[PDB]
C-alpha cells in the first residue's frame, strides 16, 4: 500500500519537505 517505489504515496511526503517555503527567504 506505501512502498518506497510506489511514488504515489510520495506526494504526501513531498508536501511533507517545505523547502521551497525555506527557500523563499534566500531565493
Amino acid at each position: 500500500e506505501k512502498d518506497l517505489l510506489a511514488l504515489d504515496s510520495w506526494k504526501n511526503l513531498w508536501s511533507w519537505f517545505s523547502i521551497t517555503n525555506w527557500l523563499w527567504y534566500i531565493k
